[PDB]
């Protein structure tokens, strides 16, 4: 039959514990070639991974997740759009006026601080308040974006991680083509992001105008969407916007090429994509 | 002569939308603090105004992270590693800090579940990173996040519950550990725009040396010497030396912003302008 036998399931959990190759690729021609390759790129693996700590001792730089954070938020400061900071607690009527009540599934997502507060599974709660408070002091554009961590329960969820880093950003404003803002804005963010070759994904949309998905490699990057919104009157907004959003430790382990999404963003195990313990 | 003041609520209802020295200010009468209050209330309006609009027109990074960027790139330049380590840590991490149920900094945590809470500081993941990564090198180990943590205000006597800290360490220094502490104090605050600061060194029988940093009688940074008696619970046994920041009060100081609330994470202030 030739080329049948891949790397087993464990192979390939024990290969992408130090390692940041792609090894779901490899094919063998039978056990014997499958198993004398694992135990080389086992070895090559972890003496890698060695090496890159060294590097970062002898040579220290930004965290990655930093890094990538800087350099979308200074083009899209270029693109006029202003870095707004809000906290991670938010309330549960802010969470009730997203539709975000019981028997709603996201609910059960919900990290809960209090009865009265919660931490923010997204950014659009806060996003939605500055957005209305920046509408009474101009009548341009309000172009705001904010990168912040988010939680969400992993056993409701999947998404693999509990705490993500999300880049939200929003113009607010009539716009002649919001579609071709949109595509502008998110071109801005993947190319600062170091990902310029990327699927864009066009849909209208039942309760958006129009969805925009990102997609590299079928992989879901951002999820993006013309509004109005069925839930701008909620929060008193009443005019139309363009907005995106971005996994920023998505978009990192990308880039990198990093074999699971645990390695590029905050951990005790892991930093820059090597594994310290 | 002249005895008034500002009434407490009227420092508050200046402290709201501006940013001027109220409580500084007495009057002769009572009647020349009431025309002085329309005046700078009037005043104060007409400046948060402007800068909103002002931000509109040119807008810039938020103050608080050109903050951490400003003192991150500092650290870095020095041979400091930047980590980012998780918001949750677990009830055996405090508890290996001896915050257990007896002690009043447990009523300050917020907790998740039964065994996951919000980090109060950063000390727990410091730990574990400084010690994995001695495990790689034979020199010294220097480190430095910042991040949000999280304590409840009833019993902290804080006035924000979420705060971005600040917290850099080198274990095994070269190199002296109280000296080498006072040099990264001193590239922290140079590059976060406060050069002038009082640094006054205390002994300890916790730590081998604490050192407090004050700007004007108010607390900036309180750093230490280890060896400390948590060390040996979280593996380690070699002398350190750590700082730790919270960096809105930086921004507040520097910025001379009346209230802490106006240059963090915030619904209501944005760069130290009332946005609502």
């Amino acid at each position: 039959s030739h080329m049948t036998v891949k790397y087993t399931d464990a192979q390939i959990q024990r290969l992408r514990e130090y390692g940041n190759g792609t090894y779901e690729q490899k094919v063998f021609e039978d056990l014997a070639s499958r198993d004398a390759a694992f135990s080389k790129e086992m070895s090559v693996a972890s003496t890698d991974n060695e090496k890159k700590i060294k590097g970062m001792i002898a040579n220290p730089s930004r965290h990655g997740l930093t890094q990538l954070m800087n350099d979308i938020a200074d083009a899209l400061v270029a693109e006029g759009f202003i870095e707004v900071r809000t906290p991670i607690f938010i309330s549960k009527d802010a969470l009730a006026r997203m539709t975000i009540t019981e028997d709603k599934p996201l609910f059960k997502q919900v990290f809960w601080i209090d009865e009265k507060r919660a931490l923010r599974p997204m950014l659009a709660p806060n996003l939605y308040s500055v957005m209305r408070d920046l509408r009474d002091h101009t009548d341009g554009p309000v172009k705001i974006f904010e990168m912040g961590s988010c939680f969400r329960k992993e056993s409701h969820s999947g998404m693999h991680l509990e705490e993500f880093t999300m880049l939200n950003l929003v113009d607010m404003g009539p716009r002649g083509d919001a579609t071709e803002v949109l595509k502008n804005y998110i071109s801005v963010v993947m190319k600062a992001a170091g990902l310029p070759d990327y699927d864009l994904v066009q849909e209208e949309s039942d309760v958006y105008k129009e969805t925009i998905d990102v997609e590299i490699n079928g992989q879901e990057v951002c999820s993006a969407a013309v509004g109005p919104h069925y839930l701008d009157a909620a929060h008193d907004v009443h005019e139309p916007w363009s907005g995106a959003g971005f996994g920023l430790e998505r978009l990192l382990t990308i880039r990198e090429k990093y074999s699971t999404v645990k390695k590029g963003g905050a951990s005790i195990s892991y930093l820059n994509g090597a594994k310290i313990n």
